[PDB]
């Protein structure tokens, strides 16, 4: 009914420099409701679970170290039609195929090292909630 | 010649939550003249006149009264262009179709309660002026 | 009880620039409820009257002058021990001492041109809500 | 030498119109160094162990209520001298004796619902670091 | 390899509102590195060599006083991919054709009066970075 | 009369974080007159002779070459009184001893490697403004 959770995680390349801030300033904005907000280092087995469809890729090897070797912020949020709504406020994957005034289109560089990921589908985020997001650990309202 | 005026109320939907801020830094860092800005409870009779085209409607009914149950907003900008200037500040209507960076597509979630109405045309701002702001109450500069 | 309302308005100083911005956003910050906002053109009797105390001051038939020059903006706001809040968010009249932070204390350069004028006490301020605001125009809720 | 925490807790008042932005961006912008984030609904036992100097007062009663009836989020910082920064960045307990351009000092309306609690001594974050966050659920580096 | 440098320069019309700010900022927001920064009152002589593909047009004569009255501000800076980056950065030309959340599209007015004006092509920066940026006087990191 | 010059360079550690934005913002809020805007890596000799009096120092060996390391951007602004304007905005140099709100009090974490150094007094600009910006550099208006 309203129940659209949505899961998205700042990779470490923006931590370094922070800016973990303004992106619950524009949640907000827009008006979406916080469900929950847990970090943790994630290890290898949770990192290529996250990729399991892109392990066969020469990239892999590399991100799967890259955006281990720095401490890692996921983030769920609650909202009606936050699906896709979530991709609009990012930006498509390439910067150069990115408008500004977005989250991937007013701060990544390089597709190799971007800064935040999300769910594509409801379905891929029925996952994303799970494995890493332990369960009870989040606020229904 | 440079007198195009436009007329823009915030209802009331935003003003529960306030943010009224940031909408005159946007027209002032585009700059646009402020000419008028006044604010009072529409009565019925107003907000009826306000979208006689739209009384044959369902949802007429429904939106006649809530934005009628909060106190609103209304504001004129005086400024060359402004027409359709204001329109693409804003945004189309579905929030859904509605890119970042704008006011309709960064802080409404659904058509039924919006923040913003504005001027679609100049002949329908040389009506959205008048019955509402009284004349002698403006600024010519 | 919690009907502390407080009159404040923008010289026309700050309005040649507009910056009339941050201000609701200041004001919504901190919690306050937005209670009027109506701006006029005063006639030379409202500014004698607001300054009646002042009249026997030489600066003061230049301010009445310079002051109406341009258009002002006026405002009132409702909220909880807004009494001397307001005064503390704008700043001591000095602008050399006035820290910065505030209205006063990051605006203003000269004391013989500022942006902001506001109540001393709730006493001045029984008597600016008045003969300015005119009755009936404001929200109660 | 320079392990310096800081535990700080954002009460639910502040939560329910969000506003958790921007707190990140003045700790970022100090330069300090997040260690760690997490936000639980905290039961009764550990809000009265966190005041429990404070329970024979009837305003704790009230309190140890009002702040479980929303959500918390707590959280950790590192930084050099962050003890007594951070009460320098909230400002005093009394809204009318804390100064602008602070957490405490320009959010907080009254001391019955304030927004931010934190860390009086190092001694009080040696015990506040713990019995909330668990231990190696934070970043060391 | 990775020396992409390119040539801004904001002319005086924003200058005279100052707002030289959000400019390097989201530079440093999207990341991008400053390699120079010189403002100089440039002379009839660089003007016209600026624009001497543009110089048979009856508003050539108009643009090359019209700035040159005022102050102007050059800056170049250094990035990957920074080329083309800037011109989605800024927006096309004419204020109309320019969506909000850029530079162009956010704070230009009229064709006539622009405030940035930046290379199209790479070879249009390797000769917009000399003969106004005399060599020697950036940094290489 | 109306030609009080203060210098103001930024020292390499914000540019390190670039950060140099927000600034110019605060002078403009102010309302301040830019005059001059140049910046060099200021060899050994331009350092010693900016802290000739400070030679007897132990730290100045440290401090000649930490900030010689990075590079450098000074500037120059033009204001009525702002000398000692300046110097409430920056705030006192003990980062401890520093109010929020400000720019030494909100940036700067130890006194070794501060951001921002500043004229103390009038004659001690008139020797700041010479020696680094060559004369006829600047804009008289």
């Amino acid at each position: 009914a309203n129940c659209e959770r949505t899961f998205i995680a700042i990779k470490p390349d923006g931590v370094q420099r922070g800016l973990v801030g303004e992106i619950i300033k524009r949640f907000e904005q827009k008006g979406f409701r916080l469900v929950g907000l847990k970090f943790m280092q994630a290890s290898e087995d949770l990192l290529k679970e996250h990729y399991v469809d892109l392990k066969d890729r020469p990239f892999f090897a590399g991100l799967v170290k890259y955006m281990h070797s720095g401490p890692v912020v996921a983030m769920v949020w609650e909202g009606l039609n936050v699906v896709k709504t979530g991709r609009v406020m990012l930006g498509e994957s390439n910067p150069a195929d990115s408008k500004p005034g977005t989250i991937r289109g007013d701060f990544c560089i390089q597709v190799g090292r971007n800064i935040i990921h999300g769910s594509d589908s409801v379905e891929s985020a029925e996952k994303e909630i799970g494995l890493w997001f332990h369960p009870e650990e989040l606020v229904d309202y």
